């Protein structure tokens, strides 16, 4: 289960950088 990862936040603030 995704808990250390957290995709879901890291993506959207890594989408605001790199798309």
């Amino acid at each position: 289960p995704m808990a250390r990862n957290k995709p879901k936040i890291l993506k959207r603030i890594l989408a605001k950088i790199f798309k």
